């Protein structure tokens, strides 16, 4: 999964 922000899947905060 990408970021929950959500943000680009290159950031993925998880």
């Amino acid at each position: 999964g990408c970021c929950p922000a959500p943000l680009t899947c290159h950031c993925v905060i998880y």
